[PDB]
């Protein structure tokens, strides 16, 4: 105590960095884009060279978008199931390396400079299949971990629904299930046990099927590990209408007594679109999922907590307020605020999965009770480099009002490249961005940008991986509110991640300057 | 309630942000550095020119180093009170507008390219006394003034003591007050009385002039205040051994039974010096001071108040742990009885060197921001803490302090590695405007608040470099060259102004 001496090497006794406050990097990168003969990038090698890649770069975090089965568009936000894998993502070559395929059955190379889902479904789905009847129909050391796979709780309480779903779903001729007959549109139970007894391989095989999706998906992430690198996932706010999630718990969504919604998601009018966008999703009935502690949310995040290390909350301003649509209109600008479940949600969540590392995508309208919800669940924010340029010097884009609890990015796969996006930028935007930036060509004005977002404050910067090739408006992965034409961009075929080592030593510098390796 | 639909305003329901956290900048500046013809910057007209200036520029802060009166070298960290005003600061033209001077008893100017103290006090003090004499000897308003200072508990707990300190200093030849006779050394009753007889125009003299210095002082800042502008001050952790502050409180310092320290401040080996800076001063009885729930240093931080908004703490480490030439310090302890004893303050710990767990902590527990030093930020790698990118909010981000040269000094000796370095980093146009470089990656930072040294502003070489540490001649004299005036800056001006808008310092 007061006035007594110190112990020897007191001068020793110096502050230990906080390892969780490590500053840090990473690619957004879709498995989708990677290069590849059938037609749609996947979980095989170039996901491994993808990772020793960015593991070269000193970057430590792969984000990713939503892995669910896409909408026919290739939207991941408006899934067909909100658990299941999108199984096109499957490797064929990694299926022969587990002895489900031989080399001779793969098909021929097809060109797909982008993804097209319907040339790549018709490819690869049979093989896949294929695959998928050699193991049901083994007696091995796979057929038991596709038996505990099935048989886990945690796997079960969503990949029954999803396959008797799919089942119905491949028996009947219907637009959704709102036009499917009473016993199978509200579940009843001699139904379902009638359509496993005409479906039962149907049903095998789809379940086989998230197996093997799971399986590669999980070599994927401990390739990663293995490779110090972090996967950052995603968690789209809303899942479509025809999907289990929503025929399957039906009273947790706000439809009419008949199914149908009553209400649909998006935003008012906003940067995209002067009508707003219109999503058209279904929305929660959040005071009935209350009753129950949120469980099908609940369960969603476990999954999560299964495929990746980390996980970006889509729409996060959703959780405090979300916009209501009534169902007919064409346009989202009619509609109202509504009240969110807020925190009860997250502790709901703690309860249930304990420890969560999540990232809150709070772009958008941001009111007060954003904020505070933020704030009070721990969770960082993001700042976008691509809106910094509005308004005044108080704008939270800039980086002298980044936070260090915050993810930095360029931009998102909802804004245009930086080249792009430099190129159709207003004058009064682009001189005060000549400002703040340090600029030499407009060439590599992606580069200017991805420096500026590694020598922030906040303890993590993402870069979407077009930016580190320089590319330009084409491969912009999502314009949103267009229904058309999006999330099929690819690297291109020529593009090896043998070719990328200029790219990943200038990574790897302005890493080391801005203390991020 | 959860589904409802909300309020029609409810996309209007923004944040606000929070007045406290407002980003600003400010200029480094002593007010002896200011132009002038009686040898030595002061509080009239330079001080006041100068607030218009700082205003005109959109900064919002102005850092002095302390007020004290120095010692012999000029130094403000070694002063010969803890309290006292250096009355050289005084104006002899505002005393002139007080009725206390005539114009024709001004002094014919001198040129003075920098301070010279013994200069500025030959030619000064003279004239100072006049003033002092002539308002002790008036009735009036002013006159009634000093008697409310004076009489006011909250300058006699300090100014009593100062006063009848320098008045035996004064009455006898000696060193140090260890070499005083017994009674006046141990300030034995009968003998202050004594004194107070045989010394009681000096005493009075010596308050006047405290009198005219807090008059002049006030001014100043009332009128830094009416232009936005707060006032961040400085105090040494330590004071001279030869001041009232030890002599009047012996009980509270580490000194033997005949009065001698034992134990003097420093801090080992370091960047100025591969021996130490071995300071000298007295130490703290740490444990005596809690037994008075440490008044000596509420008053001081009462006395610091009344003359800043803010003040920064030189060595704020030694409140953890000081050296004695490692010992533990009173901690968090001594910052309740501030709180409890003057309320809310204001304080900047310099948090500078090598620093331990419990400095880190002891800041952090009481709230204060630290320091953050751009010409210190190129040794190392990337995790040193004075780059931009390891800054904190709460922090004061400095191009450099008074301890260090001007950018343009330490840029021209500047070593080959890290000036590589630096200019990666930096944004650098000619080599003429590194002194901008920095100054424009200060105004960058997240940290609150940015603090520039005039020297920079002016763009201006190693000569202009007010201390070198651990040296004892030639320190503390920098002036504005006598050509450079506030209305002749405002390219200058205009210049911060646009670097502050961008970074939202305005
Ligand atoms: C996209 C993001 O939008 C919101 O934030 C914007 C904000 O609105 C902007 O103003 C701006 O804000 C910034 C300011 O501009 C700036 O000044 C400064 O202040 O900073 C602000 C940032 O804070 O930028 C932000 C951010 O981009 C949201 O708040 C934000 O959360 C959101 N991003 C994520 C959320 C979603 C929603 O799940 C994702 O949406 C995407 O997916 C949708 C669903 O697929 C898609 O919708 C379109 O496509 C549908 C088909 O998939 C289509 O559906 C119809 O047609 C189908 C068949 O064709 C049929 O099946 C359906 O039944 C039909 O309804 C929809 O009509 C169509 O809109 C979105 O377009 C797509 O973006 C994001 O990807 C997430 O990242
Ligand atoms: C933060 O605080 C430090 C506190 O020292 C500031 O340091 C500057 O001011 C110091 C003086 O107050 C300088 O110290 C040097 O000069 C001292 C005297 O001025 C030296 O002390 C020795 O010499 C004096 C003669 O005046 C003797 O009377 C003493 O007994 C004897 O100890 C001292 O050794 C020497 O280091 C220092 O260089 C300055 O940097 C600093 O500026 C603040 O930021
Ligand atoms: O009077 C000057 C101050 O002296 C003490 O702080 C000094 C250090 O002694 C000195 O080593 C140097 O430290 C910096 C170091 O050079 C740099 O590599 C490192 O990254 O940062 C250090 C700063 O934190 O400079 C400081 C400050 O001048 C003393 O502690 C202080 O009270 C005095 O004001």
């Amino acid at each position: 105590s007061v006035g007594e001496d110190f112990p020897s090497e007191y001068e020793q006794w110096l502050p230990v960095p906080d390892p969780e406050s490590r500053r840090r990097a990473g690619v957004l990168l879709h498995p989708t884009s990677f290069r590849g003969p059938h037609g749609i990038g996947d979980l095989g090698e170039e996901a491994f060279r993808f990772i020793d890649w960015l593991h070269s770069t000193g970057c430590s975090v792969w984000q990713v978008l939503p892995l669910v089965p896409p909408d026919e568009g290739g939207s991941p936000y408006a899934g067909q199931d909100a658990n299941c894998g999108n199984t096109l993502l499957i490797s064929l070559d990694e299926l022969v390396k587990d002895g489900l395929l031989i080399k001779d059955e793969l098909p021929q190379p097809i060109d797909a400079d982008s993804v097209n889902y319907q040339t790549a479904n018709k490819l690869k789905s049979p093989l896949i299949t294929k695959a998928a009847k050699r193991l049901i129909d083994g007696n091995g050391e796979l057929k038991s971990k596709l038996l505990d796979f099935r048989n886990d709780p945690s796997i079960s309480c969503w990949l029954e629904d999803a396959a008797y779903f799919a089942a119905i779903d491949n028996t009947l001729n219907a637009y959704s299930w709102f036009e499917w007959p009473e016993p199978l549109k509200n579940r009843h139970l001699s139904a379902l046990e009638a359509i496993y007894e005409s479906q039962k391989e149907f049903i095998d095989l789809f379940i086989a099927k998230q197996f093997l999706f799971q399986r590669q998906w999980q070599k994927v992430r401990e390739y990663a590990r293995r490779q110090g690198v972090d996967i950052m996932g995603d968690m789209p706010i809303y899942v479509g209408y025809h999907s289990a999630d929503v025929w399957a718990n039906k009273k947790h969504f706000l439809l009419n007594k008949k199914g149908f919604p009553l209400l649909v998601s998006g935003v008012p009018p906003d940067l995209f679109s002067e009508t707003g966008q219109l999503w058209g999703s279904p929305l929660y009935d959040w005071k009935a999922m209350e009753s129950d502690q949120y469980s099908w949310w609940v369960n969603r995040i476990r999954r999560a907590q299964d495929l990746y290390d980390e996980c970006r909350i889509d729409h996060f301003r959703g959780f405090a307020g979300f916009w209501a649509v009534p169902s007919e209109a064409k346009v989202a600008m009619v509609g109202r605020w509504k009240v969110g479940p807020g925190k009860s949600l997250f502790d709901a969540i703690s309860k249930g999965v304990g420890k969560i590392k999540i990232i809150a995508e709070d772009l958008g309208v941001i009111t007060k009770d954003v904020v505070e919800l933020r704030k009070s669940i721990g969770a960082p924010g993001m700042a976008v480099l691509q809106f910094a340029f509005g308004g005044g010097a108080d704008n939270p884009h800039l980086p002298h009002n980044h936070e260090v609890n915050q993810v930095v990015y360029s931009g998102t796969h909802d804004n245009d490249t930086i080249r792009g996006w430099w190129d159709t930028l207003d004058q009064e935007e682009k001189s005060k961005a000549m400002k703040y930036l340090s600029i030499a060509g407009e060439d590599d004005i992606s580069w200017s940008v991805i420096q500026a977002a590694f020598s922030s404050t906040a303890q993590t910067a993402i870069i979407p991986m077009q930016d580190i090739l320089g590319l330009g408006s084409s491969a912009r992965m999502n314009t949103p509110a267009t229904e058309v034409g999006n999330w099929g961009w690819r690297i291109p075929s020529s593009t090896s991640f043998d070719n990328l080592e200029t790219e990943s030593d200038r990574l790897r510098d302005l890493l080391s300057l801005y203390g991020r390796l």
